[PDB]
């Protein structure tokens, strides 16, 4: 007695839809095209964006890889997403947990730079006042991001505590420290759960942004009088400082690395002794200043610094380091220049 329903095939359609979903997992731009094409897909950035964020069935490694891009369009769609985020009233590691479900962070500096500006210029207008600019958010993105790394990955072997997370960051409010507290929160929040990543393959950009710059005491050659004197080294941002003493602001010496490199040497007394010099000018002296008993600073004299480590293992390790630094990683130094541009 009852009428029933004229219910249409949906063979078609769903075989489009998985096509697409398809296409779109081997060639981000292909399967975006083949939906638009089959009225499956609105073309505006916005839609696009929308479409990438739901992610339905979609890989968010090739996400990641889209939205990186540097296209007009790419660059269009990246913000129209970042807008999809609520991040108000969410503190910074709330706001990276959600961001960092939605994609996986290409593996290229540059695109991983435009999409975490993307990211930290959204939190800010979510959450205005909490940070005195962009670069303060984007470099403390990073400070988290290298925390969840250094707490979570065995291989980091001394794990931070809140205090020291706290003291890493001074100044990084534009100059200015921000709220002890908050990077207390912070840090304990990645440190009771680390980022969970999306198909997580055990080797994300979260789990392995490790801290190349070090420390250590080692023995050095003199320039002009040729006297060997302990000294403490700290290697960042290419540049080798070293001190009469680990609670020292004031170097005894500093020496750009820049033009560089390092070489294992045979000395006649000292042992695991490697030696810095300038490969395209041989004989020149290195540009570096260093301080003289009286106070004043001057020009190093040297042609090479000739440096003994304790062990074997030191000197290869310090060598390693030392060529890391002066090869430079294009990411390091992005953050190193936000540092800077705060400062
Ligand atoms: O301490 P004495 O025996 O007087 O000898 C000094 C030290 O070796 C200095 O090392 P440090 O600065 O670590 O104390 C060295 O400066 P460098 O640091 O430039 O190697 C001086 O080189 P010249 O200034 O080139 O002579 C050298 O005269």
């Amino acid at each position: 007695g009852h009428h029933h329903h004229h219910h249409g095939s949906t063979t078609q359609r769903n075989a489009q839809i998985a096509m697409g979903r398809k296409k779109f997992n081997m060639d981000p731009k292909k399967g975006i095209q083949f939906l638009i094409e089959n009225d499956l897909l609105q073309s505006s950035p916005e839609d696009v964006a929308q479409f990438l964020y739901k992610g339905e069935g979609l890989n968010k490694t090739v996400i990641g890889d889209y939205l990186g891009e540097r296209d007009d369009f790419n660059i269009k769609v990246l913000q129209a997403f970042v807008e999809l985020h609520e991040f108000a009233d969410l503190n910074l590691v709330q706001a990276l947990r959600q961001f960092l479900w939605s994609f996986r962070l290409p593996g290229e500096a540059q695109k991983i730079d435009r999409m975490m500006e993307a990211f930290a210029s959204r939190y800010c207008l979510c959450n205005p006042g909490v940070f005195q600019s962009t670069d303060t958010c984007y470099v403390l993105s990073f400070a988290i991001i290298m925390l969840n790394t250094s707490l979570h990955n065995h291989n980091v072997r001394d794990k931070p505590t809140a205090e020291r997370f706290i003291t890493m960051n001074r100044g990084i409010n534009e100059g200015g420290d921000l709220p002890e507290e908050l990077l207390r929160n912070l840090y304990e929040s990645i440190k009771n759960e680390p980022f969970k990543i999306p198909e997580d393959d055990g080797n994300d950009l979260t789990y392995t942004f490790f801290n190349p710059d070090r420390e250590g005491w080692l023995l050095k050659l003199g320039g002009r009088v040729k006297t060997w004197k302990r000294r403490w080294f700290i290697l960042t941002d290419n540049c080798l400082y070293y001190f009469e003493y680990t609670t020292d602001k004031e170097p005894r010496g500093i020496i750009p690395l820049e033009n560089l490199s390092i070489r294992e040497v045979e000395d006649p007394r000292k042992p695991n002794c490697f030696e810095l010099y300038n490969p395209s000018h041989k004989g020149q002296v290195i540009k570096a200043c260093k301080t003289e008993a009286d106070g004043r600073v001057v020009e190093g004299n040297h042609v090479v610094y000739r440096i003994s480590a304790p062990s074997p293992e030191e000197k290869e390790e310090w060598m390693k380091s030392i060529k890391a630094s002066i090869s430079r990683d294009p990411f390091y130094d992005m953050l190193a220049t936000r540092k800077r541009r705060i400062a």
